[PDB]
Parts: C-alpha cells; sequence; structure tokens
C-alpha cells in the first residue's frame, strides 16, 4: 500500500514542523534583534520617516549646538558692547565736566584726550570684537541659524555696526580755540647739501697770482660766523704768494674760485671762525631748500618763513608752541633737524584711491594747534591718518572745527542705540529658549513615536513571542514524539 509514501506525506507536515522550527529560529531571529531588514518596513518611505525623526534629533543636535553658538554670540555681543556703555556712559562724565565754565582751556584740551581715547576704544572694540571670526559689531548683518531640522527653520540675529562714527560721535569735541600768533625763528648755523666743492676751476681764477701754478692745499675752510670760505694756498714759481685766501662758491654747482681778485694772502692768515673743513656746499637752512620745495609739490602758492608758535587761552595766558612754517595764513608744523635745516612734518598714509601717499601737516583743528591734514578733499586729524588706508578702510569724518552743541543729548542719543541693539539680542536669547522648549518638546514626542517602527522585544511582546516559543516548541515537542511515531506504524506489517 501506498500508505509508506502517504504517511511520508504526513511526515513531511511533521518535517514541516521542522519548518515550524525554523519559525521557531525565525522568531528567536525576530526576538534576538528584535528588528530585521526582512521587510517589516515596506511603506519604507513612512517606516523611514522613524529614521528621519531620529535625523531629525542629529540636525536637532546640532541645532541645539547652533542654537548655543547663536545664544553664544548673542551673550558674547553683549558681553562687548557693555564695555562700549561702560566707555561712553563715562565721556557722559567728562560731558558734564566739560560744561565747566571755570575750565581752562587747557583743562578743556585734557578732558579732550580722555574724550578721544574713550572713542577711539569703542572703535577698536567695534573692529575686532569677533565670534568665531564674526565681527558682530564692525558691520549691519543678518544672521540666521538653523535651529530647527528643516529649511528656513531659523532664528535671527540681526547685528549693528556701532562705533563713533554710527553713535554719532565722531567728532564729539568739548575744547575751544586758542589765540594763535607767532613771531620770527631766524634759525641759525649752516647744513650741508648734495652739491660737492669743485676745485678744478680755482688754477684759472688765480692767473693773477702768476708763478707757474696755484693749487689749493686740501679742504675749504668755512667760517659759519661770516659764510665765507678760504684756502690754503701754494702757489709754485711766486714770491710770497703761498697763504690763505678767501674763495667764493658756486651755490648751484659748487665751483671754488679765487675771491675778490685777491692780489696777495690775507694779512693774519686764516681767521679763526674760520674753523669747518667741508666737502660741500654749506646752506645758510634759511632757504628752506626741502620745506619750500614740499610747499610747491603740496600747490602751496605763498612765500615761507619760519616761525614760533603761541597760544593764548580765554585768560590771557599764553604757551609757546613749536616751529612752524608760515605760508600766507597757515601754518604748517616743522621740525629743525640735526644740521639746523628745518622740515615740515608729514604723516604716511596708505592708498586714498589706490596707493602709497603723503600729506603737509597744518596747524588747525578744534583748538587751532592741532596738527591736521588735507586728503582728497578733506581735513582730517594727522593722529588720525597716519598708517590708514582709504582704500581697505574708506568713508570717514574730518578733524573737528568747532565745539559739540548739546553734546549730552547726542551722547544720550548714542547710548539708546547701544542699548536698544542689545535688547534685540538678549531677547533673542530668550527667544533661542523658547525655541529649544518648542523643539525640544517635540523632541520628546518624536521619541515617542520612533518606538512604533523601531521596534523590538521585551516583556509584554517577548512574553507574548516567548510563550509563542514554548508554545511552539510543545508543538515541536510533539512532533519530536510524533517523529519516531509514524516510522516505527510503518513498520509493523508481517
Amino acid at each position: 500500500a501506498q500508505v509508506i509514501n502517504t504517511n511520508s506525506l504526513s511526515l513531511l507536515t511533521q518535517n514541516n514542523l521542522n519548518k515550524s522550527q525554523s519559525a521557531l529560529g525565525t522568531a528567536i531571529e525576530r526576538l534576538s534583534s528584535g528588528l530585521r531588514i526582512n521587510s517589516a518596513k515596506d511603506d519604507a518611505a513612512g517606516q523611514a520617516i522613524a529614521n528621519r525623526f531620529t535625523a531629525n534629533i542629529k540636525g536637532l543636535t546640532q541645532a541645539s549646538r547652533n542654537a548655543n553658538d547663536g545664544i553664544s554670540i548673542a551673550q558674547t555681543t553683549e558681553g562687548a558692547l557693555n564695555e562700549i556703555n561702560n566707555n561712553l556712559q563715562r565721556v557722559r562724565e567728562l560731558a558734564v565736566q566739560s560744561a565747566n565754565s571755570t575750565n581752562s582751556q587747557s583743562d578743556l584740551d585734557s578732558i579732550q584726550a580722555e574724550i578721544t581715547q574713550r572713542l577711539n576704544e569703542i572703535d577698536r572694540v567695534s573692529g575686532q570684537t569677533q565670534f568665531n571670526g564674526v565681527k558682530v559689531l564692525a558691520q549691519d548683518n543678518t544672521l540666521t541659524i538653523q535651529v530647527g531640522a528643516n529649511d528656513g527653520e531659523t532664528i535671527d540675529i540681526d547685528l549693528k555696526q556701532i562705533n563713533s562714527q554710527t553713535l554719532g560721535l565722531d567728532t564729539l569735541n568739548v575744547q575751544q580755540k586758542y589765540k594763535v600768533s607767532d613771531t620770527a625763528a631766524t634759525v641759525t648755523g649752516y647744513a650741508d647739501t648734495t652739491i660737492a666743492l669743485d676745485n678744478s676751476t680755482f688754477k684759472a681764477s688765480a692767473t693773477g697770482l702768476g708763478g707757474t701754478d696755484q693749487k689749493i692745499d686740501g679742504d675749504l675752510k668755512f667760517d659759519d660766523t661770516t659764510g665765507k670760505y678760504y684756502a690754503k694756498v701754494t702757489v709754485t714759481g711766486g714770491t710770497g704768494k703761498d697763504g690763505y685766501y678767501e674763495v667764493s662758491v658756486d651755490k648751484t654747482n659748487g665751483e671754488v674760485t679765487l675771491a675778490g681778485g685777491a692780489t696777495s694772502p690775507l694779512t693774519g692768515g686764516l681767521p679763526a671762525t674760520a674753523t669747518e673743513d667741508v666737502k660741500n656746499v654749506q646752506v645758510a637752512n634759511a632757504d628752506l631748500t626741502e620745506a619750500k620745495a614740499a610747499l610747491t609739490a603740496a600747490g602751496v602758492t605763498g612765500t615761507a618763513s619760519v616761525v614760533k608758535m603761541s597760544y593764548t587761552d580765554n585768560n590771557g595766558k599764553t604757551i609757546d608752541g613749536g616751529l612752524a612754517v608760515k605760508v600766507g595764513d597757515d601754518y604748517y608744523s616743522a621740525t629743525q633737524n640735526k644740521d639746523g635745516s628745518i622740515s615740515i612734518n608729514t604723516t604716511k598714509y596708505t592708498a586714498d584711491d589706490g596707493t602709497s601717499k603723503t600729506a603737509l601737516n597744518k596747524l588747525g583743528g578744534a583748538d587751532g594747534k592741532t596738527e591736521v591734514v588735507s586728503i582728497g578733499g578733506k581735513t582730517y586729524a594727522a593722529s588720525k591718518a597716519e598708517g590708514h588706508n582709504f582704500k581697505a578702510q574708506p568713508d570717514l569724518a574730518e578733524a573737528a572745527a568747532t565745539t559739540t552743541e548739546n553734546p549730552l543729548q547726542k551722547i544720550d542719543a548714542a547710548l539708546a542705540q547701544v542699548d536698544t541693539l542689545r535688547s534685540d539680542l538678549g531677547a533673542v536669547q530668550n527667544r533661542f529658549n523658547s525655541a529649544i522648549t518648542n523643539l525640544g518638546n517635540t523632541v520628546n514626542n518624536l521619541t515617542s513615536v520612533r518606538s512604533r517602527i523601531e521596534d523590538s522585544d521585551y516583556a509584554t511582546e517577548v512574553s507574548n513571542m516567548s510563550r509563542a516559543q514554548i508554545l511552539q516548541q510543545a508543538g515541536t515537542s510533539v512532533l519530536a514524539q510524533a517523529n519516531q511515531v509514524p516510522q516505527n506504524v510503518l513498520s509493523l506489517l508481517r
């Protein structure tokens, strides 16, 4: 009978329990990791969204970091700014101190110097304060910080350029003008030029001494008491012609010629005042050679003269100033060099509309004695203009021209500006926090959602599938016993 085979089928179902044992193993597999890529995720997209949820928090952890970057930049902005308030308020203090009419002009100059220091510090803070390189107060700019998982989900920080100029205190001045005056300064002594003393021309101007040959022995002796040059002269072939002679010097090319058609040596020899040994033409600095060339190149028309400045305050007290090169009504601060020559002060600066350049220091400003300088169509303080680049950093206020009207109002309006900017930033923080809380709340919630897809087994469900393990194992046990039953049942026939 085919029962052996038909039973084999009934055993194939028992062997199918071995496949159910493969299901026990498959269950053990489903319980092994809890989750398997065996397509329990089909609307993969929908199930992928769970992984996107975690990716959201990944973007949200970076978001929290961002947020904290923003928070820090918020904190930092106010930090660096606090100093600015700290500086300006102090200026206010000087503004009160200034309104005092008992103050002398020297007092006012002193107060102005500290105001200038405070304003300069404000400008440094504005230019250097940074966060990760962002110059938070150097320019108007809105920083967008991604604090959410998706595009455009950001919190914006509106940064403003806060400096002396934007605050309207770039020319805040409390100084008063001094009555400017001068007196001629006939600077003394001589200096040597580039003009080298050419002696070859002497012997032909000294033929009237005769002999065979007339030559100057050594260097010419100059006399800074008379401006006269003298020469030791050896007249080869002559009788009583050797001795000291006064020589005429060509102040242009340096030629040396016997002076005054002298027919015999000076009585008494070389004068006692002729002690300098010169190799070059001496110039009574008095011609202001370089100063005059600088004035011409500058476009200055008038005749120049060296004067000593004087400044008189409101109380009739006068102090002496330095040396100056007066031209017309203008005064150019000057310096007298080693050799007694004089040079107009210059400041040295970069660009304007490209390249290195130079301007001459005039005496002006809010007090009448501040070194100012004209670049382009402007007139800045020399202190500011020194080493400045108008290419890399153009746009600027000239030097203060007069005393500032209503300085306390202006300063108040300035601080008001600083303050409102700070409110936006700090309130930004709290907004960041408020935003962190929205996202944060949804974060705790999203994690509750990934738990459905992010699936796996432990108590409740483990017991369901574990009880099922033993339940099905009971089944495999049933067919383990029932695995031996058939083979024997089939062998009963005799």
